[PDB]
């Protein structure tokens, strides 16, 4: 198990644009195209990030390619956040995936307000931490997946994914 299977799994594959839970247009492995509400913006984004006219559909390769660019960034928008850095740099491999799932699903600003769960997490308090992921609109909103990445933080293994 990686952050890739761990996203695969979190986040499905899907090759026609679609909706994700908040209602955004999205393809391949969870990449959000745009909050906007209308599809032609949603194809226009598609066809420039895949470099040719996709008309809303695109192949297995593109979308893995996508994926990785993806799983890239999130990693890189944490390691130039002068408040996840720290964390992330204190943390073992198996919880790094886990913040950086979060980062992936909520960017960074998203995860970078959580700062007394960052604090407990910087400490290695992991079942305080926990409960206080859990008082989250995240949680409320994706209760599921939300678990699946708290018992990660909490056990530092991969039991939550199998
Ligand atoms: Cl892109
Ligand atoms: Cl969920």
């Amino acid at each position: 198990m990686n952050i890739f299977e761990m996203l695969r799994i979190d986040e499905g594959l899907r090759l026609k644009i679609y909706k994700d839970t908040e209602g955004y247009y999205t393809i391949g492995i969870g990449h959000l195209l745009t909050k906007s509400p209308s599809l032609n913006a949603a194809k226009s984004e598609l066809d420039k990030a895949i470099g040719r006219n996709t008309n809303g559909v695109i192949t297995k390769d593109e979308a893995e390619k996508l994926f990785n660019q993806d799983v890239d960034a999130a990693v890189r928008g944490i390691l130039r956040n002068a408040k996840l850095k720290p964390v992330y740099d204190s943390l073992d491999a198996v919880r790094r995936a886990a913040g950086i799932n979060m980062v992936f699903q909520m960017g960074v600003t998203g995860v970078a307000g959580f700062t007394n769960s960052l604090r407990m997490l910087q400490q290695k308090r992991w079942d305080e931490a926990a409960v206080n992921l859990a008082k989250s609109r995240w949680y409320n909103q994706t209760p599921n997946r939300a678990k699946r990445v708290i018992t990660t933080f909490r056990t530092g293994t991969w039991d939550a994914y199998k």
